[PDB]
């Protein structure tokens, strides 16, 4: 029952570089009870083959009615979304927006996305001494603008979102996380209400109309659950991809020039950014419905389980030379977007924003470099999301 390892005792060492610790675990076995820096005791499933199994395994439920851990009031407010569901609710819910996030549909957004990215890079090259934080001026503002537009979040109300979403990455403390969720959940509900009767053409309006017309298709809870899900999962992961990506790029200068000289490598590069430093370090909560034997180790019904995608991707048997960042490696079968029914619905939009951004910095900042001695970067210690506090850069 008790943890064999406390991760928060491992300090910034672990946050900077968690891989050898996961790697240490994988040697020993596939699953390990641990305590997270914020002190919840969870299970970690490690290693590609087993990691992949667990993601698609329906013995593992994403529905909290199956978790022995009780939800707080703020959280219960928001747990009615597809990602925290099993069939059929999951089915009814995903189907409501699937059309929306296909590759083809998204391609009709390339122009606007491009327009946004031009705006921010232009602004960014105007930093007097050729220095600034990539996170602050590109990686955060791009995804939030794009997704806000898709969903009808008015510009004045966007700033608050960096603040709130931060508050449930690493919270300073569990009290600040909770406040965020209520503050946000509160704001989303006004926003949803403000849509009623306004003939918006954005997806939130559309959902409100869908919901109001027939509350058996979408309940008022699920409506809020969706707005949230599509927003957070829209902001946070994309932001960190871009920021993890550029960083992998900037810290291996050979791979940078390679893509700089040949922009056919862009998609590959973005795939290796997801393979190598993907923003989803551990997939979201999983609750075995009955006890599950993973090679001798018996995880009990209703425990919290995390699949460590970060470790999946550093498994040498599935990825030769797992520590080398190689923009041309075969990246197929990576788990960065998950695997199975819950497979990420907005991968195409993610790839799109990232591709455009990575190209824009490379074609518009010659001589771009890390501004900062790499070991002076600071990583959030949360074991779910892989993320930088800041990412200073420079140019000629
Ligand atoms: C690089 C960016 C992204 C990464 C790495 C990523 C990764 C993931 C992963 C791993 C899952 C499944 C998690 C699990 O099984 O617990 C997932 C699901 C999901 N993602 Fe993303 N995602 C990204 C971008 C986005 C964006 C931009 C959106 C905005 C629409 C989005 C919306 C969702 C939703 C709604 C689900 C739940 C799908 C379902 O339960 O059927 N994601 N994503």
């Amino acid at each position: 029952s008790p943890p064999v390892l406390d991760l928060g005792a491992l300090g910034q060492d672990f946050a900077a570089d968690p891989y050898p610790t996961y790697a240490r675990l994988r040697a020993e076995g596939p699953a390990h009870r641990v305590r997270t820096p914020e002190g919840n005791e969870v299970w970690l499933v490690v290693g590609y083959d087993r990691a992949r199994a667990v993601l698609a395994d329906p013995r593992f439920s994403k529905d909290w009615r199956n978790s022995t851990t009780p939800l707080t009031e703020a959280e219960a407010a928001l747990n009615h979304n597809m990602l925290e569901s099993d069939p059929p609710r999951h089915t009814r819910l995903r189907k409501l927006v699937a059309r929306e996030f296909t590759m083809r549909r998204v391609e009709l957004l390339r122009p606007r996305v491009q327009e946004i990215v031009d705006g921010l890079v232009d602004a960014m090259l105007a930093a007097p001494d050729g220095r600034a934080d990539l996170m602050e001026s590109l990686a955060w503002p791009l995804p939030i603008t794009v997704i806000s537009e898709l969903l009808g979040v008015p510009e004045p109300d966007r700033a608050a979102f960096r603040v709130w979403t931060d508050a449930f990455v690493f919270p300073d403390d569990p009290a600040q996380a909770q406040t965020a969720m209520a503050e946000m959940s509160g704001y989303l509900s006004r926003l949803i209400d403000s849509k009623r009767g306004q003939d918006g053409e954005d997806l939130l309006s559309a959902l409100v109309r869908t919901s109001d017309e027939d509350g058996s298709r979408l309940t008022s809870e699920e409506l809020l659950g969706m707005a949230h899900i599509l927003l957070v999962a829209g902001h946070e992961t994309t932001v960190n991809l871009i920021a993890n990506g550029m960083y992998a790029l900037l810290s291996h200068p050979d791979q940078l020039a390679a893509l700089r000289a040949d922009m056919t490598l862009l998609d590959g590069a973005v795939e290796e950014m997801l393979r190598y430093e993907g923003p989803v370090e551990s997939a979201t909560y999983r609750f075995p419905v009955e006890p599950v034997d993973l090679d001798g180790t018996v995880i009990p019904a209703g425990d919290t389980v995390l699949v460590v995608l970060a470790d999946a991707h550093r498994t040498p048997e599935r990825f030769p030379d797992p520590h080398r960042f190689d923009i041309r490696r075969d990246t197929a079968g990576h788990l960065a977007f998950g695997h199975g029914i819950h497979f990420c619905i907005g991968a195409p939009l993610a790839r799109l924003e990232a591709r455009i951004a990575v190209r824009a910095l490379l074609e518009r900042c010659p001589d771009l470099a890390l501004d900062v001695s790499p070991g002076e970067l600071v990583w959030y210690p949360n074991p779910m999301i892989r993320g930088l506090k800041a990412l200073p850069i420079r140019w000629r």
